[PDB]
């Protein structure tokens, strides 16, 4: 809607420290779909994004509501509210975290645009589900990070939309550079890709051979971050974690009735409302395997990072006193 984006364009945007989005600790749910688009504009103004890369007021309004309506409003978790989310966990990480002083302005302008791209488009199901039907995005990405690829041509098909285009002031060496960034930062979502590569980090931490200069490094560097992004709700105080778990959990079980109906399977127990008794015993796995080392991880590379690990570690003993 054309007025949706007047309001927008023409609303006073509040400043970081009123908004809250600086904190590890912020919740989106008191907040209108207006203040969350407030709160966008907020952050690529605060990274110093709308002045670096000259966009137009305008534009960028545009394109931060294409974004927003590219997100299902029938998928409990994968919707606008967690890419939102996963954003505002960016923006902390780089100011309050100070990730940002680690890198420069380009890789901040794609991993924003990455953070709030990464799940366009999510239809409620796994990349297995998509595989399963015979879809026609596992078919064109050969059953590889099918959902990942579909989230960058849905990023990329806005971000080439007319009045959407907030990278057309760049030269054309910096938007080849972008892309390729968003991409491989979108892609990084896929926690296949996450587990294959997290060794790698890892290790150079612990060998003290971790150097962003190194170009592979760097790359590594920001697919780890996306992972750390994008599960982190996992990280927030008890109250707001056990709400979007709720969500996760809607989503899964919602996922599991369309495999009732659609595969006639009984659904694996993280997507089966039946065995949701397993929900706490789920959560600390998936923290203690998945979640902690990264978070751990992280805050080696900067110690302003610790409130995810920290949240991380209080929600572990929280769902294991839930799950004994
Ligand atoms: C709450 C729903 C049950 O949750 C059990 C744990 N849980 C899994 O068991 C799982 N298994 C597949 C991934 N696999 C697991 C094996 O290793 C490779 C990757 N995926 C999850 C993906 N997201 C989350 C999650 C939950 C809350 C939250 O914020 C609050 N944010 C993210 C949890 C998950
Ligand atoms: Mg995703
Ligand atoms: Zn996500």
């Amino acid at each position: 809607e054309t007025r949706e984006l007047q309001s927008l364009a023409a609303a006073v945007v509040p400043s970081a420290q009123t908004l809250k989005i600086t904190d590890f600790s912020f919740s989106d749910f008191e907040l209108s779909d207006l203040e969350t688009a407030l709160c966008t504009i907020r952050m690529f103004t605060d990274l110093n994004l709308v002045q670096n890369f000259q966009m137009k007021h305008e534009v960028l309004c545009r394109w931060i509501l294409s974004v927003k309506k590219n997100y299902r409003k029938n998928v409990a978790y994968h919707n606008w509210r967690h890419a939102f989310n996963t954003a505002q966990c960016m923006f902390a990480a780089l100011k309050a975290g100070k990730i940002q002083n680690k890198l420069t302005d380009l890789e901040i302008l794609a991993l924003l645009i990455a953070a709030l791209s990464h799940d366009l488009d999510h239809p409620g199901v796994s990349n297995q589900f998509l595989i399963n039907t015979n879809s026609e995005l596992a078919l064109m990405y050969n059953d590889e990070s099918v959902l990942e690829h579909h989230h960058f041509d849905q990023c990329l098909m806005i971000l080439n939309s007319p009045g959407n285009q907030i990278l057309s002031g760049l030269s054309i060496e910096e938007y080849k550079t972008t892309l390729k960034i968003i991409k491989q930062a979108i892609l990084a979502t896929d926690l296949a890709l996450y587990i294959k590569r997290r060794g790698e980090f890892f290790e150079l931490i612990r060998k003290n051979q971790f150097n962003l200069e190194d170009p592979h490094e760097k790359e590594l560097f920001l697919a780890m971050l996306m992972t750390a992004c994008d599960l982190s709700a996992i990280t927030k105080p008890w109250p707001i974690q056990q709400r979007i778990a709720e969500l996760v959990a809607t989503e899964f079980f919602d996922q599991g009735d369309r495999e009732r109906k659609e595969l006639n399977i009984e659904p694996t127990d993280l997507m089966n409302r039946e065995k949701k008794n397993k929900i706490p015993s789920m959560q600390v796995g998936f923290i203690d395997a998945i979640c902690l080392q990264l978070y751990e991880a992280l805050t080696h590379v900067s110690e302003d990072c610790f409130p995810l690990l920290d949240g991380c570690r209080k929600n572990r003993q929280k769902w294991q006193a839930l799950a004994e």
